[PDB]
């Protein structure tokens, strides 16, 4: 019973994913044991269920009170499978960490996700489609898509999305990127469900108003969903994706609740995009966990990725901590030769 021991609900999915990638068994204890109703939440249990489905030989054990979990990783198998998500977490919650496994399995990942497709705290479908997967492609994952069959806005939901990754590779290519990602165009997806195309347009208006000074192209795809294919509830949101011709992407997202002013929601996403670009190196904060991990599991060899001082936040520290425990690998930061305070994250692969 050799375990790497973690504490709390923090990075629960990330830690479970790392356990699977490294083959190290882990033990997560004292989960929310200092809160009203400690233990795992229904969506984390659902998550563990998803894991068992896409792997083989995995043995999971949970205490009676659910405050601790013991995860012994199996082999990343994949295949076809449908997963029904509880109303507590949207599809992105389950789909995002599947990105970390799919390309490294024995069979294509063809996973159908049913449930809500949107929230305020999880990765939206567009963000995964146009914000995360492009980064996977830069690491050698050629074919990987997320098909939106049905959008399912909260609270009723009824959405349905299909994760299929045709490209199976041994490991991510070693990454060498020392330059700050230069944005040459801003794209995106403004969507709504079971409502008038008014909301979508007013969001684009609000977004374009703060982005007016842009000397680059700025066009946003409008994506109005009506009828039964749009889900059970009304809803709307905006995903802005800044990009260059090298395949890099910086993004931000937000959804609107009934009563929110679309122009303000639209403007808000554009402000966060500009913030995220301002603070970014090669990638934005919302992409580091994926990028860093793909580097760590690359062939035994040194990779390099420019980051910003602002990107070394609480979240980032914890990311490296957990990585230290599970893989052993520690990250070295090197001040860039230019006249800024940016660093070059130097990361040696493990030999996946």
């Amino acid at each position: 019973s050799r375990y790497v021991t973690f504490e709390g609900s923090r990075n629960f999915r990330l830690r479970v994913v790392m356990a699977t990638l490294s083959g190290k068994a882990i033990k997560i204890e004292k989960i929310r044991s200092d809160d009203l109703n400690p233990g795992l939440k229904d969506y984390e249990v659902s998550f563990l269920r998803l894991m068992e489905a896409v792997t083989n030989g995995s043995s999971i054990e949970i205490s009676y009170t659910g405050t601790t979990v013991i995860f012994r990783p199996g082999i990343i198998t994949g295949g076809s499978y449908t997963h029904q998500c509880p109303n507590s977490k949207p599809v992105g919650y389950f789909a995002e960490p599947m990105l970390y496994l799919a390309p490294f399995s024995k069979k294509k990942f063809s996973i159908l996700f049913r449930g809500i497709t949107s929230s305020h705290n999880d990765a939206g479908i567009d963000a995964i489609k146009w914000g995360l997967m492009p980064i996977m492609e830069k690491f050698g994952v050629r074919e990987c898509a997320l098909h939106t069959l049905k959008r399912g806005s909260p609270p009723l939901g009824g959405g349905e999305v299909h994760l299929v990754v045709d490209s199976l590779i041994a490991q991510p290519i070693t990454m060498h990127a020392l330059d700050k990602t230069m944005i040459s165009s801003i794209r995106g997806v403004s969507y709504s469900t079971r409502v008038s195309p008014s909301l979508v347009n007013r969001m684009i208006d609000g977004a374009k108003k703060v982005l007016k000074s842009a000397s680059c192209e700025v066009n946003i795809t409008a994506d109005v969903w009506r009828g039964e294919n749009s889900g059970k509830s009304p809803g709307w949101g905006l995903t802005l994706v800044a990009e260059n011709k090298q395949g890099w992407r910086i993004f931000s997202e937000a959804i609107g609740d009934a009563g929110d002013v679309p122009e303000d929601i639209g403007a808000s996403v554009a402000y966060h995009l500009l913030e995220e670009i301002s603070k970014s190196g090669v990638v934005g904060r919302n992409q580091l966990p994926l990028t860093i991990l793909y580097m760590i599991i690359g062939k035994e060899d040194i990779g390099r990725l420019r980051i910003t001082k602002d990107q070394i936040d609480e979240r980032f520290v914890w990311l490296l901590r957990d990585i230290k425990k599970v893989f052993g690998t520690e990250i070295l930061l090197k001040p860039v030769d230019d006249n800024t305070t940016d660093l070059i994250a130097t990361i040696k692969g493990i030999g996946f």
